[PDB]
């Protein structure tokens, strides 16, 4: 197999998620969009990964196991690229850097998807560059992913990695201006506070909350080299005033209800302190105050509550319900189930804010 790059062209295009996830199609992934099963059983995904990697890895890998999993993927394209009537031809004509640009392709919509292209195709395979790559920019692959499209298009283009090359020079350029001085490879206070005054926001603001969520970053206070590069890569920015220009959308998301519980869960785990199961009572009414603006009626009277009958940890269960109850209680009251489901914590609410009407 050793006598058969690629691997860093597709961690920056599709990604690496180093947990198991469930896909689009609603099937067990890991890695480079790795599938372990088509069974809906999480036991056999684990069992598959397990047995694929060479230890009990609980659906938790290492960079290196998803790098072993993903040479595995290139094998298995190739070789299906081999045995295509359409797709051989092109392949066997193209140098090693336009061929991996081909693999590319095949990984993000499949053999059938790539056949398709039968005119690019064919200009590729007459080493027609500029012919190829002006005819693959009219496709709607340009529209549903415009910046690795473009990036696959200058591959085929150029037959350099000049795409990736330049945007990761980019992205570490400015990594630099926020890289912590005692330790390079993560963003401290300074950092942090420097690329939220970069885009002109105060770093306890909901904007930069909403930022944090999109970056998928770990804790508050705390912005690894890896959560910068991953995150502005897939939000498809080089710069902040890319980012910036993203907010808006960010914000229009939340407007729906799945995305805004998607946002509310992750403040919970972003806002604790990493090896607490909780939330200090103290953090969470100042991130309730933060995401539950505007939604919830009976916030300040539920922050007196906490603050004077509870003054203990918020587990992440009563977090995640708070969400529910704020929906659908009545500006009275009166449709509480005391009778039903809640956390005691917001029975007791309910019956400390009742006779306050
Ligand atoms: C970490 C900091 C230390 C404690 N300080 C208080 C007194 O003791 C010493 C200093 C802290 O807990 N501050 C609370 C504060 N949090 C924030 O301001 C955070 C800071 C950010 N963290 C990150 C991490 C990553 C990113 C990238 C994705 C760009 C950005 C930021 S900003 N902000 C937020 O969590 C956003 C709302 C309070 C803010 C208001 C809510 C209560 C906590």
């Amino acid at each position: 197999l050793y006598f058969q790059n690629i691997f860093e062209m597709l961690r920056i295009d599709e990604g690496l998620r180093l947990k198991i996830y469930k896909d689009t199609e609603g099937y067990y992934t890991i890695g480079i969009g790795h599938l372990l099963t088509k069974s809906p059983s999480l036991n056999a995904a684990k069992s598959e990964l397990d047995k694929a990697i060479g230890r009990n890895t609980n659906g938790v890998i290492t960079k290196d196991e998803a790098e072993k999993l993903f040479n595995q993927d290139v094998d298995a394209a190739v070789r299906g690229i081999l045995r295509n009537a359409k797709l051989k031809p092109v392949y066997d004509s193209l140098d090693a850097v336009r061929r991996a640009a081909l693999i590319n392709m095949v990984f993000q919509m499949g053999e059938t998807g790539v056949a398709g292209f039968t005119n690019s195709l064919r200009m590729l395979q007459q080493k027609r560059w500029a012919e190829a790559a002006v005819n693959l920019a009219k496709s709607r692959w340009y529209n549903q992913t415009p910046n690795r499209t473009k990036r696959v298009i200058t591959t085929f283009a150029t037959g350099t990695w000049d795409a990736y090359k330049n945007l990761r020079k980019k992205l570490e350029q400015l990594y630099n201006r926020y890289k912590d001085p005692q330790d390079e490879n993560k963003i401290g206070i300074d950092g942090i506070q420097q690329f939220c005054d970069d885009l002109a926001l105060d770093p306890a603001s909901i904007s930069v909350l909403i930022i944090a969520w999109k970056f998928r970053a770990a804790t508050q206070c705390e912005f690894s080299k890896q959560e910068f590069m991953d995150g502005m890569t897939e939000l498809g920015c080089d710069s902040i005033e890319k980012l910036k220009a993203q907010i808006p959308k960010m914000e229009q998301e939340l407007k729906e209800p799945g995305r805004f519980k998607d946002f509310y869960q992750f403040t919970f785990n972003f806002a604790k302190n990493p090896g607490q199961k909780g939330l200090d009572l103290e953090m969470a009414i100042a991130y309730w105050n933060l995401v539950l603006n505007g939604r919830f009626k009976f916030l300040d009277l539920w922050n007196k509550f906490l603050l004077e009958h509870h003054k203990r940890s918020i587990p992440k269960d009563t977090w995640n319900l708070l969400l529910d109850f704020s929906t659908m209680i009545a500006d009275d009251m009166s449709n509480y189930d005391e009778e039903g489901a809640w956390p005691v914590l917001i029975d007791d609410f309910v019956e400390f804010a009742r006779p306050q009407i």
